[PDB]
């Protein structure tokens, strides 16, 4: 749920905006990171989180010129997908 520090909804808008970018390289860890936070709120069945979190991470990766966090957010997004697939048997139409 603590992802870069920044706990609430908007905080996490806010300091995951400014992490993706400032860094032009996310390592395999920050990506497992944002893996994990996008699966938490699935467990912690805030689907309103995952809503947030799928649309403003896209708008992150183009706002960011790095091709590398285009292809982090299609690992994060995909393994998050299949999640929901298993855990609700559907995913929120937000992609």
């Amino acid at each position: 749920g603590n992802l870069a520090g920044a706990v609430e909804f908007n905080d996490v808008k806010t300091l995951l905006r400014e992490w993706i970018t400032t860094i032009s390289d996310p390592m395999e860890e920050d990506i497992l990171q944002v893996v994990k936070y996008c699966t938490d709120l699935i467990e912690e069945k805030d689907l309103e989180k995952l809503d947030l979190v799928i649309k403003y991470m896209k708008r992150l990766m183009q706002q960011s010129v790095e091709s590398v966090w285009n292809m982090a957010f299609d690992f994060i997004l995909d393994n998050v997908q299949v999640v929901l697939q298993q855990t609700y048997g559907s995913t929120l139409k937000v992609t």
